């Protein structure tokens, strides 16, 4: 009985007071993430589980003309993501996070290929289907924004979380203890490592991981660098030394994982380490040692210079080479007329990479619901739209 199903349909979807508390204090709210990692074999069913199971119920709502109600449950649901993210911290914070994209990326994906199917297809007053066109289009609009909006957001809790643990990690952490005489470089691989292996397995475009990471690695590269000029009994041969071998580690990363700017997204620090290791004798050296730097501006050569510490039995930075570099930044500083030593961190807002990329071909999927999941009229309504397949 189609009839019989459809009654019972159209009376679960009807109840909003049930079926919304069920869908965002169960489904959205009680999220769990699926493991993630390595030689982890997940299908997008269990990522984006949360997402189609919304589409099976805004669907089913549109096709019983419950327009103004789907209205009012996405304006509901769109609130519910954006605030989950927001709460969003801890251990957590990068699966959680990518967990979310999935699914908000799912959901945008199937809004626009509802909005093409309603704009190319003839299946009902003209006035029921533009209402029905304008509230699609608003839904896609809506979709972006949220998008924008968490990508934005967990962007700056990740930038927030670096900026803990990088600083130590990087710069006071020694790779080589003792050596001049709590996060480590392991840290900070494992946390890119998180990042990496989340989107892989939560089948996320690279073009996202790209640009999550790119935007990481130059907060890095500010934020530590920043941290170094200061530094004014620290710079040394020893200290260039251990910051070579942090950076390079990272670096290294990048390589292995598909990221070929990585090394331009490191180069303060990396030109830094260089500074700290290379001969500074000669006005020959500083010349060579300005066009490795070439990340650097006088002014922060002439900081880091004038700041090195020498070594017992290191011979001194000569006068005549620390008045040469002061001397050019004398020269640089008067030619922007002619005839900071801090680098600005980028804290966005950043524009959304899955924005820039074709959505995901919606394909028909079987009505699933996992079985952990305890929502009672969710459950209801997808087993009734299973049971029409048959």
């Amino acid at each position: 009985n189609a009839t019989q199903i459809n009654e019972e349909l159209y009376r679960l979807l009807e109840d909003t007071e049930i079926l919304n508390q069920e869908i965002t204090e169960g489904l959205l709210k009680g999220f769990e993430v699926p493991d993630a990692g390595v030689a982890i074999q997940l299908s997008k069913r269990d990522v984006v589980y949360p997402a189609r199971i919304l589409i099976i119920v805004l669907s089913e709502m549109w096709r019983f003309g419950l327009t103004k109600q789907s209205e009012s449950f996405l304006a509901q649901v769109l609130t519910t993501i954006q605030k989950v993210v927001t709460q969003l911290k801890g251990n957590d914070l990068i699966p959680s996070g990518v967990f979310w994209l999935a699914n908000v990326r799912e959901l945008y994906s199937f809004v626009v290929f509802a909005l093409n199917s309603i704009l190319t297809e003839e299946t009902m007053t003209d006035e029921e289907y533009k209402e029905y066109v304008s509230l699609v289009t608003e839904l896609k609009d809506d979709f972006e924004a949220l998008s924008y909006n968490i990508y934005n957001i967990w962007l700056k809790k990740l930038q927030k979380q670096l900026q803990k643990k990088a600083i130590n990690a990087v710069v006071i952490s020694e790779s080589l203890p003792g050596f001049s005489a709590e996060y480590t470089m392991d840290d900070i691989l494992t946390f890119f490592n998180s990042i990496y292996w989340c989107m892989k397995s939560f089948h996320i475009e690279n073009e996202v991981f790209h640009a999550v990471v790119t935007t990481l690695l130059n907060y890095v590269d500010a934020i530590c660098f920043n941290e170094l000029i200061m530094k004014r009994n620290f710079l040394s041969w020893k200290r260039g030394l251990q910051l070579n071998y942090n950076v390079t580690r990272l670096e290294e990363w990048c390589k292995t994982h598909g990221l070929t700017d990585g090394t331009e997204c490191l180069q303060h620090l990396i030109q830094t380490a260089k500074l700290l290791q290379v001969r500074k004798y000669t006005i020959e050296d500083i010349d060579i040692l300005r066009g490795i730097c070439y990340s650097l501006t006088p002014a922060q050569l002439q900081k880091l210079i004038s700041q090195y510490q020498v070594a017992d039995y290191e011979s001194p930075i000569p006068q005549e080479i620390l008045r040469y570099v002061a001397d050019i930044v004398k020269k640089e500083a008067a030619l922007s007329s002619s005839g900071s030593i801090f680098i600005t961190p980028e804290t966005g807002p950043f524009t959304d990479p899955f924005s820039l990329i074709k959505t995901r071909k919606f394909d028909q999927v079987e009505a699933y619901i996992p079985a952990w999941l305890s929502l009672p009229s969710t459950k209801r309504i997808v087993d009734l739209v299973a049971q029409q397949v048959v």
